[PDB]
DNA sequence: ATTATGACGCT
DNA sequence: AGCGTCAT
């Protein structure tokens, strides 16, 4: 009743770029503008393999995770921008240097929370409260909101995409009540406005067109912000989740995509996110336990209270490493030279980091995959890393791990190692 | 022979 | 601490 919760306290974006590192490709080579094209890495073991692809490549069915030459197949006029390489290995320096461009015009509206290399949510809500205030009672326009959809809309009693936006668009403005400062839906909708003007920022400032969601929660900001792609925004009020659960497959949910989610189906016999509405907070605690039963529970209500973190940087820096088949390093000479390569573009990363951001690393965490072990990592090992220094860090790798050789022989490495890693951790200001 | 990352949960 | 899950 007059008590029960709605989890409409806040406004949250997700901003999200549009197919990310070949965006940054393109602005960096006109030719590849407006063409199918993605980015690979290494090119000798089947052309190499896809990580990001264009819009106009998708139409022809081209997927990350695609070996290039397999893509070709689909698509024969795909052009194909290469990660770099450096020290013997892909490097993705650019495309980290570009993320930063976008989170620093980001942090000019609104604390942000950097979720991946090329996201992140914002946490609106006083922002909304402002640009309430100035506006003062004034209606929206339409005008304020080029690229917004509305989820939902239109509907009730044109055939083109721009015309139903539209429509959707002006039954949504036409039935605010903008008298009420405290009208969830009128917040979402400044918090549209809001966002259109950090996206028109983005682009303007750096050439990338992204998409966002705009909604009361992390989850549903995201969730939204795939539902119009490329180069739009989505808005998902609380009043739309009952229609848009009703035929959402449980696994599109972040965190419900892989063993939990597949769990929630086959032991409650059901497949839409609404179906889980009709168990209690109590039956849902009891199969998924008491934390994933209680985000369940509020999660198909559409109701979620995790926080924008403030958090802008990264809070771990790494370095990693296939060996894969039949290059798996099998010499301790082997082991030793990967370990100086990955230890040496590490070292380059923590210093820059140091001098940007004033802090410093303190732990090193060293992981590797022996051949066999289905699990991507066999054995994780810390040790403290006291200086930034690629050859005092690689001789410590070796150090903590040298005792996984199997081989009797001590120039042999047995089994061969097929991944490598270094990760810094644990940063402390400087 | 996807690969290179990065956050957070469990015990 | 070391491992696993989920994500991009
Ligand atoms: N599995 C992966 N392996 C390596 N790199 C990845 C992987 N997934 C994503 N990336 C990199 C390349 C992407 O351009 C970038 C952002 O990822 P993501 O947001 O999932 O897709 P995207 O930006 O390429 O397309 P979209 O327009 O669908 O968001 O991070
Ligand atoms: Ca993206
Ligand atoms: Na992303």
């Amino acid at each position: 009743g007059p008590h029960m919760a709605t989890g409409q306290d806040r406004v949250v974006a997700l901003v999200d770029m549009d197919c990310f590192f070949v965006q940054v490709e393109q602005r960096q080579n006109p030719h590849l503008r407006n063409k199918p094209c993605a980015v690979v890495q290494y090119k000798s073991w089947k052309g190499g393999g896809i990580i990001a692809v264009s819009y106009e490549a998708r139409a022809f069915g081209v997927t990350r995770s695609m070996w290039a030459d397999d893509a070709k197949k689909l698509c024969p006029d795909l052009l194909l921008a290469q990660v770099r390489e450096s020290r013997g290995k892909a490097n993705l320096t650019k495309y980290r240097e570009a993320s930063v461009e976008v989170m620093e015009i980001m942090s000019r509206f609104a604390v942000i929370e950097r979720a991946s290399i090329d996201e992140a949510y914002v946490d609106l809500t006083s922002a909304v409260q402002e640009r309430l205030q100035k506006l003062q009672g004034q209606p929206i326009s339409a005008d304020l909101l080029p690229s917004t959809y509305i989820e939902g809309l239109p509907q009730g009693p044109t055939v083109q995409k721009e015309g139903m936006r539209k429509q959707g668009l002006f039954q949504w403005l036409d039935s605010l009540q903008i008298d009420n400062l405290t009208s969830p839906d009128l917040q979402l909708t400044v918090g549209a406005v809001i966002v259109e003007e950090m996206r028109a920022a983005i682009e303007r400032e750096t050439g990338f067109q992204c998409s966002a969601g705009i909604s009361h929660n992390k989850v549903l900001a995201k969730l939204a912000c795939g539902l119009n792609k490329p180069n739009r925004q989505t808005l998902v009020s609380h009043g739309s989740v009952p229609q848009l659960f009703s035929q959402m497959p449980i696994r599109k949910i972040r965190s419900l995509g892989g063993k939990l989610g597949a769990s929630v189906i086959e032991i409650l016999g059901i497949e839409y996110m609404g179906e889980l509405t009709q168990f209690t907070e109590s039956q849902l605690q009891s199969h998924f336990g008491e934390k994933n039963g209680s985000w369940l529970y509020a999660m198909c209500r559409g109701i979620e209270h995790d926080p924008v973190k403030p958090r802008q940087l990264p809070k771990t820096i790494g370095c990693s490493k296939n060996f894969p088949g039949k290059t798996a390093l099998a010499t301790r000479e082997q082991v030793q030279w990967w370990l100086l390569q990955l230890a040496q573009e590490l070292e380059e990363r923590l210093t820059k980091d140091r001098n940007d951001n004033d802090r410093v690393a303190t732990q090193l965490v060293v992981s590797i995959r022996v051949q066999g072990d289905k699990r991507l990592s066999s054995l994780r090992r810390c040790c403290a890393l006291t200086r930034y220094d690629a050859h005092k860090m690689s001789h410590d790798a070796f150090t903590v791990i040298k005792n996984c050789n199997t081989s009797g022989i001590q120039t042999e490495w047995s089994p061969p190692l097929t991944m490598l890693f270094l990760c810094a951790t644990k940063f402390s200001a400087s």
